[PDB]
Protein backbone atom coordinates (compact mmCIF):
# COMPACT_ATOMS: atom_id res chain seq x y z
CA UNK A 1 0.00 0.00 0.00
CA UNK A 2 1.58 3.25 -1.40
CA UNK A 3 -0.30 5.20 1.44
CA UNK A 4 0.58 3.63 4.04
CA UNK A 5 4.06 3.85 3.48
CA UNK A 6 3.54 6.97 2.62
CA UNK A 7 3.12 8.14 6.43
CA UNK A 8 7.27 7.89 6.51
CA UNK A 9 7.13 11.19 5.15
CA UNK A 10 5.34 12.63 7.62
CA UNK A 11 7.18 11.07 10.41
CA UNK A 12 10.66 11.80 8.33
CA UNK A 13 9.26 15.67 7.88
CA UNK A 14 8.90 16.00 11.81
CA UNK A 15 12.17 14.11 12.53
CA UNK A 16 14.21 16.97 10.24
CA UNK A 17 12.25 19.98 11.39
CA UNK A 18 12.89 18.82 15.23
CA UNK A 19 16.85 18.54 14.01
CA UNK A 20 16.59 22.10 12.07
CA UNK A 21 15.33 23.61 15.02
CA UNK A 22 17.77 21.86 17.48
CA UNK A 23 15.09 19.98 19.73
CA UNK A 24 17.27 17.37 18.25
CA UNK A 25 19.35 15.95 19.21
CA UNK A 26 19.35 15.75 23.22
CA UNK A 27 22.84 14.57 23.66
CA UNK A 28 22.46 14.08 27.33
CA UNK A 29 18.81 11.63 26.89
CA UNK A 30 20.22 10.15 23.71
CA UNK A 31 23.58 9.23 25.18
CA UNK A 32 25.52 10.93 22.10
CA UNK A 33 28.97 12.77 22.32
CA UNK A 34 30.50 15.34 20.74
CA UNK A 35 31.05 13.90 17.42
CA UNK A 36 28.05 11.86 17.03
CA UNK A 37 26.12 14.80 18.14
CA UNK A 38 27.26 16.44 14.92
CA UNK A 39 27.07 13.26 12.73
CA UNK A 40 23.37 12.74 13.74
CA UNK A 41 22.59 16.29 12.71
CA UNK A 42 24.22 16.02 9.18
CA UNK A 43 23.28 12.47 8.42
CA UNK A 44 19.79 13.60 8.45
CA UNK A 45 20.29 16.64 7.00
CA UNK A 46 22.21 14.35 3.63
CA UNK A 47 19.41 12.06 3.76
CA UNK A 48 17.11 14.75 3.13
CA UNK A 49 19.32 16.19 0.02
CA UNK A 50 19.77 12.55 -0.73
CA UNK A 51 16.16 11.98 -1.12
CA UNK A 52 15.76 14.84 -3.26
CA UNK A 53 17.82 13.15 -5.76
CA UNK A 54 15.99 10.17 -5.79
CA UNK A 55 12.43 11.62 -5.70
CA UNK A 56 10.88 15.36 -6.72
CA UNK A 57 7.56 14.04 -5.40
CA UNK A 58 8.93 13.02 -1.65
CA UNK A 59 11.25 15.50 -1.24
CA UNK A 60 8.33 18.33 -1.89
CA UNK A 61 5.97 16.82 0.48
CA UNK A 62 9.03 16.72 3.21
CA UNK A 63 9.91 19.70 2.31
CA UNK A 64 6.49 21.84 2.82
CA UNK A 65 5.83 19.88 5.81
CA UNK A 66 8.96 20.54 7.41
CA UNK A 67 9.49 24.00 6.95
CA UNK A 68 5.45 24.56 7.90
CA UNK A 69 6.22 22.65 11.58
CA UNK A 70 4.39 24.16 14.75
CA UNK A 71 6.17 23.98 18.25
CA UNK A 72 3.16 21.48 19.09
CA UNK A 73 4.24 19.03 16.87
CA UNK A 74 8.25 19.69 17.19
CA UNK A 75 7.31 18.66 21.07
CA UNK A 76 5.30 15.93 19.78
CA UNK A 77 8.43 14.24 17.71
CA UNK A 78 11.07 15.76 20.37
CA UNK A 79 9.53 13.53 23.16
CA UNK A 80 8.89 10.39 20.93
CA UNK A 81 12.36 10.56 19.82
CA UNK A 82 13.65 10.47 23.34
CA UNK A 83 11.50 8.38 25.06
CA UNK A 84 12.10 5.11 22.40
CA UNK A 85 15.99 6.15 22.78
CA UNK A 86 15.77 6.14 26.52
CA UNK A 87 14.20 2.29 26.71
CA UNK A 88 16.41 1.41 23.97
CA UNK A 89 19.95 2.89 25.74
CA UNK A 90 19.06 1.18 29.33
CA UNK A 91 18.63 -1.73 27.82
CA UNK A 92 21.77 -2.00 25.24
CA UNK A 93 23.77 -1.04 28.49
CA UNK A 94 22.83 -3.68 30.51
CA UNK A 95 23.08 -6.12 27.68
CA UNK A 96 25.92 -5.30 25.64
CA UNK A 97 25.31 -8.52 22.96
CA UNK A 98 21.72 -7.86 21.88
CA UNK A 99 19.44 -7.57 18.29
CA UNK A 100 17.56 -4.90 17.95
CA UNK A 101 14.58 -5.41 15.15
CA UNK A 102 12.85 -2.25 13.85
CA UNK A 103 9.73 -3.26 12.29
CA UNK A 104 8.34 -0.59 9.77
CA UNK A 105 11.21 1.11 9.64
CA UNK A 106 10.54 4.16 7.12
CA UNK A 107 13.28 6.41 7.38
CA UNK A 108 14.71 6.14 11.03
CA UNK A 109 17.86 6.67 11.51
CA UNK A 110 18.76 5.88 15.05
CA UNK A 111 20.86 2.63 13.79
CA UNK A 112 23.57 5.05 12.65
CA UNK A 113 24.64 6.10 15.83
CA UNK A 114 23.77 3.39 17.81
CA UNK A 115 25.60 0.70 16.11
CA UNK A 116 28.81 3.28 16.76
CA UNK A 117 27.60 3.36 20.41
CA UNK A 118 26.71 -0.50 20.87
CA UNK A 119 30.05 -2.77 19.49
CA UNK A 120 28.04 -6.20 20.22
CA UNK A 121 24.70 -4.44 18.63
CA UNK A 122 23.43 -5.94 15.51
CA UNK A 123 20.46 -4.24 14.18
CA UNK A 124 17.76 -5.20 11.72
CA UNK A 125 15.51 -2.57 9.59
CA UNK A 126 12.32 -4.01 8.16
CA UNK A 127 9.60 -2.40 5.89
CA UNK A 128 7.93 -2.92 2.60
CA UNK A 129 10.01 -3.40 -0.73
CA UNK A 130 9.18 -0.06 -2.20
CA UNK A 131 10.50 1.94 1.36
CA UNK A 132 12.89 -0.73 1.89
CA UNK A 133 14.23 0.25 -1.79
CA UNK A 134 14.44 3.94 -1.40
CA UNK A 135 16.32 3.32 1.89
CA UNK A 136 18.88 1.53 0.50
CA UNK A 137 19.21 3.91 -2.17
CA UNK A 138 19.58 7.22 -0.07
CA UNK A 139 22.09 5.16 2.29
CA UNK A 140 24.10 4.14 -0.40
CA UNK A 141 24.26 7.32 -2.70
CA UNK A 142 25.40 9.68 0.43
CA UNK A 143 28.84 9.65 0.79
CA UNK A 144 28.58 10.21 4.53
CA UNK A 145 25.74 7.51 4.74
CA UNK A 146 27.96 5.07 3.06
CA UNK A 147 31.11 5.82 5.29
CA UNK A 148 28.58 5.60 8.61
CA UNK A 149 27.45 1.53 7.74
CA UNK A 150 30.66 0.98 5.96
CA UNK A 151 28.75 0.48 2.57
CA UNK A 152 29.41 -0.17 -1.24
CA UNK A 153 28.18 2.70 -3.62
CA UNK A 154 26.83 -0.61 -5.50
CA UNK A 155 24.13 -3.01 -4.24
CA UNK A 156 26.36 -5.92 -3.44
CA UNK A 157 23.50 -7.73 -1.12
CA UNK A 158 21.77 -10.96 -1.94
CA UNK A 159 18.40 -11.51 -1.01
CA UNK A 160 16.75 -11.52 1.09
CA UNK A 161 18.93 -8.32 1.47
CA UNK A 162 19.33 -5.07 0.40
CA UNK A 163 21.87 -4.04 2.91
CA UNK A 164 24.06 -7.21 4.52
CA UNK A 165 26.85 -5.23 6.20
CA UNK A 166 27.83 -7.37 9.37
CA UNK A 167 25.64 -5.77 12.09
CA UNK A 168 23.11 -4.31 9.80
CA UNK A 169 20.88 -5.48 7.46
CA UNK A 170 18.02 -3.85 5.74
CA UNK A 171 15.28 -5.99 4.65
CA UNK A 172 12.18 -5.94 2.74
CA UNK A 173 9.06 -7.50 4.18
CA UNK A 174 4.82 -7.69 4.98
CA UNK A 175 4.61 -7.73 8.30
CA UNK A 176 0.79 -8.73 7.63
CA UNK A 177 2.52 -11.71 6.25
CA UNK A 178 3.44 -13.91 9.09
CA UNK A 179 5.12 -16.51 7.47
CA UNK A 180 7.30 -14.07 5.35
CA UNK A 181 7.90 -12.17 8.58
CA UNK A 182 9.14 -15.53 10.06
CA UNK A 183 11.37 -16.56 7.70
CA UNK A 184 13.09 -13.52 7.14
CA UNK A 185 13.52 -13.15 11.44
CA UNK A 186 14.88 -16.75 11.19
CA UNK A 187 17.84 -15.86 8.91
CA UNK A 188 18.87 -12.38 10.39
CA UNK A 189 18.34 -13.04 14.35
CA UNK A 190 19.04 -15.97 17.00
CA UNK A 191 16.44 -16.96 19.41
CA UNK A 192 18.82 -16.62 22.47
CA UNK A 193 20.33 -13.08 21.76
CA UNK A 194 18.32 -10.75 23.84
CA UNK A 195 16.67 -8.70 21.66
CA UNK A 196 14.69 -5.02 21.26
CA UNK A 197 11.71 -4.96 19.44
CA UNK A 198 10.49 -1.47 17.72
CA UNK A 199 7.23 -0.25 16.17
CA UNK A 200 7.12 3.22 15.96
CA UNK A 201 4.48 4.31 14.61
CA UNK A 202 3.57 0.66 12.48
CA UNK A 203 0.42 -0.89 14.48
CA UNK A 204 -1.52 2.12 13.93
CA UNK A 205 -1.83 0.99 10.81
CA UNK A 206 -2.73 -3.05 10.74
CA UNK A 207 -5.68 -4.30 11.75
CA UNK A 208 -5.95 -6.51 14.92
CA UNK A 209 -5.44 -10.07 13.98
CA UNK A 210 -2.36 -8.73 11.94
CA UNK A 211 -0.96 -6.60 14.90
CA UNK A 212 -1.82 -9.51 17.32
CA UNK A 213 -0.49 -12.22 15.56
CA UNK A 214 2.61 -10.48 14.61
CA UNK A 215 3.56 -9.39 18.88
CA UNK A 216 2.45 -12.82 19.49
CA UNK A 217 4.85 -14.67 17.13
CA UNK A 218 7.85 -12.37 17.92
CA UNK A 219 7.55 -12.50 21.56
CA UNK A 220 7.09 -16.11 21.40
CA UNK A 221 10.35 -16.37 18.82
CA UNK A 222 13.01 -14.56 21.34
CA UNK A 223 13.94 -15.93 25.08
CA UNK A 224 14.57 -12.69 26.35
CA UNK A 225 13.14 -9.78 24.84
CA UNK A 226 11.82 -5.96 25.54
CA UNK A 227 9.03 -4.50 22.97
CA UNK A 228 8.88 -0.74 22.62
CA UNK A 229 5.78 0.52 20.83
CA UNK A 230 4.69 3.87 20.23
CA UNK A 231 0.99 4.83 18.92
CA UNK A 232 -1.69 6.93 19.04
CA UNK A 233 -4.68 6.14 20.89
CA UNK A 234 -8.32 7.31 20.36
CA UNK A 235 -8.93 8.33 23.65
CA UNK A 236 -11.20 7.40 26.92
CA UNK A 237 -12.72 10.36 28.27
CA UNK A 238 -15.94 10.81 27.73
CA UNK A 239 -16.96 13.56 24.96
CA UNK A 240 -13.34 13.18 23.60
CA UNK A 241 -13.78 13.40 19.48
CA UNK A 242 -9.82 12.76 18.99
CA UNK A 243 -10.06 9.40 17.77
CA UNK A 244 -13.36 9.94 15.71
CA UNK A 245 -12.02 13.44 14.15
CA UNK A 246 -8.55 11.80 13.35
CA UNK A 247 -10.04 8.66 11.29
CA UNK A 248 -12.50 10.65 9.94
CA UNK A 249 -9.61 13.46 9.01
CA UNK A 250 -7.36 10.49 7.80
CA UNK A 251 -10.12 8.93 5.19
CA UNK A 252 -11.95 12.21 3.89
CA UNK A 253 -7.89 13.84 3.18
CA UNK A 254 -5.91 10.63 2.18
CA UNK A 255 -7.68 7.57 2.03
CA UNK A 256 -5.91 5.95 4.98
CA UNK A 257 -7.03 3.76 7.78
CA UNK A 258 -6.00 3.45 11.75
CA UNK A 259 -8.32 0.39 12.23
CA UNK A 260 -7.37 -0.10 16.28
CA UNK A 261 -7.48 3.56 16.95
CA UNK A 262 -11.10 3.50 18.84
CA UNK A 263 -10.59 -0.16 20.03
CA UNK A 264 -7.07 0.43 21.86
CA UNK A 265 -8.34 3.69 22.50
CA UNK A 266 -6.94 3.90 26.42
CA UNK A 267 -2.85 3.32 27.35
CA UNK A 268 -4.23 0.39 29.54
CA UNK A 269 -6.19 -1.25 26.54
CA UNK A 270 -3.19 -0.85 24.11
CA UNK A 271 -0.90 -2.69 26.73
CA UNK A 272 -3.15 -5.23 27.11
CA UNK A 273 -2.48 -6.76 23.91
CA UNK A 274 1.32 -7.50 25.26
CA UNK A 275 -0.44 -9.26 28.34
CA UNK A 276 1.74 -12.36 27.64
CA UNK A 277 4.77 -10.41 28.71
CA UNK A 278 4.82 -10.77 32.61
CA UNK A 279 6.20 -6.71 32.71
CA UNK A 280 4.55 -3.98 30.65
CA UNK A 281 4.35 -0.77 31.02
CA UNK A 282 2.84 2.04 29.34
CA UNK A 283 2.62 5.85 29.96
CA UNK A 284 1.13 8.77 27.56
CA UNK A 285 3.78 11.12 26.04
CA UNK A 286 2.58 13.75 28.65
CA UNK A 287 3.42 11.78 31.45
CA UNK A 288 7.18 11.30 29.76
CA UNK A 289 7.16 15.06 29.35
CA UNK A 290 6.70 15.20 33.15
CA UNK A 291 8.03 12.62 34.60
CA UNK A 292 11.33 11.36 32.73
CA UNK A 293 12.35 15.12 30.82
CA UNK A 294 14.52 16.71 33.53
CA UNK A 295 14.15 20.38 33.85
CA UNK A 296 17.67 21.05 32.06
CA UNK A 297 15.60 20.03 29.26
CA UNK A 298 12.72 21.95 29.47
CA UNK A 299 14.38 24.84 29.72
CA UNK A 300 16.68 23.89 26.90
CA UNK A 301 13.18 23.54 24.48
CA UNK A 302 11.73 26.81 25.86
CA UNK A 303 14.90 28.65 24.38
CA UNK A 304 14.80 27.40 20.65
CA UNK A 305 10.59 28.34 20.41
CA UNK A 306 7.83 29.82 21.52
CA UNK A 307 5.24 26.91 22.75
CA UNK A 308 2.80 29.76 23.30
CA UNK A 309 -0.14 26.95 23.97
CA UNK A 310 1.28 24.38 26.72
CA UNK A 311 -2.77 22.90 27.39
CA UNK A 312 -2.81 22.20 24.06
CA UNK A 313 0.40 20.10 23.93
CA UNK A 314 -1.21 18.39 26.80
CA UNK A 315 -4.08 17.25 25.03
CA UNK A 316 -2.33 15.83 21.96
CA UNK A 317 0.44 14.22 23.85
CA UNK A 318 -2.18 12.09 26.26
CA UNK A 319 -3.66 10.85 22.49
CA UNK A 320 0.61 9.33 22.53
CA UNK A 321 1.87 6.11 24.33
CA UNK A 322 4.66 4.83 25.09
CA UNK A 323 4.21 0.65 25.38
CA UNK A 324 7.46 -1.08 27.26
CA UNK A 325 7.10 -4.98 27.61
CA UNK A 326 10.02 -7.23 28.52
CA UNK A 327 10.20 -10.81 28.95
CA UNK A 328 12.31 -13.89 29.41
C1 LIG B 1 4.28 6.37 10.13
S1 LIG B 1 5.62 5.51 9.28
C2 LIG B 1 6.77 5.27 10.66
C3 LIG B 1 8.22 5.03 10.26
C4 LIG B 1 9.25 4.99 11.38
N1 LIG B 1 9.01 3.82 12.23
C5 LIG B 1 9.25 6.26 12.20
O1 LIG B 1 8.59 6.28 13.25
O2 LIG B 1 9.92 7.26 11.85
C6 LIG B 1 4.92 3.83 9.15
C7 LIG B 1 5.88 2.85 8.50
O3 LIG B 1 5.41 1.52 8.70
C8 LIG B 1 5.53 0.81 7.49
N2 LIG B 1 4.54 -0.27 7.38
C9 LIG B 1 3.20 -0.19 7.61
N3 LIG B 1 2.65 -1.41 7.42
C10 LIG B 1 3.63 -2.24 7.03
C11 LIG B 1 3.66 -3.58 6.70
N4 LIG B 1 2.52 -4.32 6.65
N5 LIG B 1 4.88 -4.12 6.36
C12 LIG B 1 6.06 -3.40 6.41
N6 LIG B 1 6.02 -2.07 6.74
C13 LIG B 1 4.83 -1.52 7.04
C14 LIG B 1 5.26 1.87 6.43
O4 LIG B 1 5.68 1.51 5.11
C15 LIG B 1 5.98 3.08 7.00
O5 LIG B 1 7.35 3.19 6.59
Amino acid sequence: ERIIQQTDYDALSCKLAAISVGYLPSSGLQRLSVDLSKKYTEWHRSYLITLKKFSRRAFGKVDKAMRSSFPVMNYGTYLRTVGIDAAILEFLVANEKVQVVNLGCGSDLRMLPLLQMFPHLAYVDIDYNESVELKNSILRESEILRISLGLSKEDTAKSPFLIDQGRYKLAACDLNDITETTRLLDVCTKREIPTIVISECLLCYMHNNESQLLINTIMSKFSHGLWISYDPIGGSQPNDRFGAIMQSNLKESRNLEMPTLMTYNSKEKYASRWSAAPNVIVNDMWEIFNAQIPESERKRLRSLQFLDELEELKVMQTHYILMKAQWH
